[PDB]
């Protein structure tokens, strides 16, 4: 919780719900606002703000949740 504030634009199509603390699949980081990847057996685009890229010391591109969010239009 205590998520910045969302962008002004935005990709235009579907998304995927993310979790404080899932692993999301990163798909394309094109944007550096939205990111798309996979969860949930789900693929769909999120806003990195939210999330954080995790690379400790494995080598799978995986993405860890940092604050709730849920698609919503």
């Amino acid at each position: 919780m205590g998520a910045p504030p969302l962008p002004p634009y935005s990709a235009g199509g579907r998304e995927v719900t993310m979790k404080k603390g899932d692993i999301l699949t990163l798909l394309n980081s094109t944007n550096k606002d939205w990111w798309k990847v996979e969860v949930n057996d789900r693929q769909g685009f999120v806003p990195a703000a939210y999330v954080k890229k995790l690379d400790s010391g494995t080598g799978k591109e995986l993405v860890l949740a940092l604050y709730d969010y849920q698609e919503k239009s």
